């Protein structure tokens, strides 16, 4: 075997300087970490990845021989970057914080042969190409969304999806935990939302919800994968589950039935009833107590049954509730037309046919200093069909093949918005049509690593013809990990 080339990694690393003979992990290699819990956690994570396929003991130690060295040190790598040095003497990953060590490990696993992901002992050799990678991200907002409201996904399925996104240096997990078809978090001040509002899902299945303990475990697990959880309570539209659970929240005071279909636009909270804000205050307060992350997403899309002036007055009242609990507002880009507060981010989900006036409104807010998360429906929506023949997913945004999802520049995308306003990107996975985790993987892969690269990699590394060869190189690893994926004909799979 020869080593996988040092640059064959997604995201493309910011700097790659290949040179010298490779490191070879052998029966005597140790994983040497600084003397601390933060250090041992990353070392034990790495050992868990490497022990099954190598069959080596790979002790995590703070003394002795090393071979794979994980070290924290001051340096120019910021909060999330790292340097990886590899040669005959060993592999050393250096960073300022545990998050850059963890990022360096996600790089190290792609450098290693695909057999590394197997769950039993495999022949070597275990080669890491020689040279130096120095790597820091282009954008700080690099996120993946999972809709657990349309179809429910369990704590264990969400942890499996966290492990998918952690491969590619995503650092935010947006969980869409409420919509018309379900409410997915126990709220003590409004107990019916989860108990009744969570009792079904699209298609009339058993639905589900996270207890407070379940939600804490999802947050703790994602943190151990350096993902900051960004929960969304969508409002004032996409609220049927909440309205069905509490008659008083409805303008007419009558609870609609639980909804199991896939239409949108029809539900609204009652903007002129004060009890609506008792409900928002209580839910956001309880969600904030469970959210160590900095952001609360209040949604704001498809409020088609809410008059514009009511939508504006609603967001005027609700956004300060987020600041009252010490968090920052994120909304879908409809919020740009309703006075985003200072610090608020908007998430653009539009597409090429979105009207010019609507695009100009979002760009106006960006010029006004509103930060922008880009997730265009005809680029990074992972539920969008690849072609007319994809058996799952939607096509309201057109067909989105692998090249189209990758081949754009978040810095030069929305006309009239400054580059400086772009906080980063997100890849959302909506679940109207997806009800099991193998289906999630088929729709998420192979576009998911592409959005991760847009978030992470320098613009100077961006290039379809050479990226598609790095993407083809992931397939053997996916196959060893058991990850289903769409074998696009645009990619030169080996
Ligand atoms: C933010 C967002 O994409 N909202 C809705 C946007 N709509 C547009 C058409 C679909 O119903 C789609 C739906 O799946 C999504 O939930």
């Amino acid at each position: 075997a020869e080593p996988t080339p040092l640059d064959r990694v997604i995201p493309a690393p910011a700097s790659v300087e290949p040179g010298g003979a490779p490191y070879r992990i052998t029966r005597g290699t140790h994983i040497r970490v600084d003397d601390s819990r933060e250090a041992r956690r990353v070392g034990d994570y790495l050992a868990d990845l490497l022990r099954p396929a190598t069959g080596y003991r790979l002790p995590v130690t703070s003394h002795g021989h090393g071979g794979i060295r994980l070290r924290l040190a001051e340096g120019p790598y910021g909060d999330e970057g790292y340097r990886l040095d590899s040669g005959r003497e060993g592999v050393t990953i250096t960073a300022r914080k545990a998050a850059g060590l963890f990022h360096g490990v996600q790089t190290l696993r792609q450098l290693l042969p695909a057999a590394v992901e197997k769950d039993s002992a495999q022949p070597g050799p275990w080669l890491v190409a020689g040279g130096t990678i120095e790597d820091t991200p282009r954008y700080a907002w690099r996120s993946a969304m999972l809709d657990v409201s349309r179809h429910f996904f369990s704590v264990d399925e969400v942890k499996r999806y966290i492990d998918r996104v952690a491969l590619y240096k995503y650092n935010k997990l947006h969980l869409h935990i409420s919509d018309d078809q379900g409410w997915r978090l126990a709220i003590d001040s409004w107990p019916r939302l989860a108990t009744y509002g969570g009792s079904t899902e699209v298609g009339g299945g058993p639905g589900g919800h996270y207890t407070k303990a379940d939600y804490e475990e999802i947050v703790r697990y994602a943190a151990s994968r350096h993902l900051e959880v960004v929960p969304e309570i969508d409002m004032p539209g996409h609220t049927n589950a909440a309205l069905a659970s509490y008659a008083e929240l409805n303008c007419d005071g009558v609870a609609p039935p639980l909804y199991t279909g896939t239409k949108v636009g029809f539900s609204t909270l009652c903007v002129d009833k004060d009890v609506t804000y008792d409900f928002v205050d209580d839910v956001l307060g309880e969600l904030a107590a469970l959210t160590p992350g900095r952001y609360l997403h209040i949604g704001g899309d498809e409020a088609h049954s809410t008059p514009q002036a009511d939508f504006v007055a609603f967001m005027k009242r609700v956004q300060p509730i987020v600041a009252k609990y010490g968090k920052t507002v994120v909304g879908w880009h409809q919020l740009a037309g309703a006075e985003p507060v200072e610090g608020a981010l908007v998430q653009y989900w539009g597409l090429d046919r979105t009207s010019d006036a609507e695009k100009a409104q979002v760009a106006a807010a960006a010029r006004n200093g509103t930060g922008l998360i880009l997730s265009p429906a005809d680029r990074t929506y992972l539920d969008m069909k690849y072609t007319k023949d994809t058996p799952l997913g939607l096509s309201w945004a057109g067909y989105v093949e692998v090249r189209r999802s990758y081949d754009w520049d978040p810095a030069a995308y929305l006309p009239g918005a400054p580059a400086e306003a772009v906080r980063g990107v997100e890849a959302p996975l909506w679940t109207e049509t997806l009800s099991d985790p193998d289906q999630l993987d088929f729709m998420a892969f192979p576009r998911l690593p592409g959005v991760a690269e847009l978030g992470w990699s320098p613009a100077s590394t961006h290039d379809w013809d050479t990226y598609k060869v790095r993407l083809a190189g992931q397939a053997p690893h996916w196959e060893a990990m058991g990850i289903d994926y769409y074998r696009s004909p645009q990619v030169p799979w080996t």
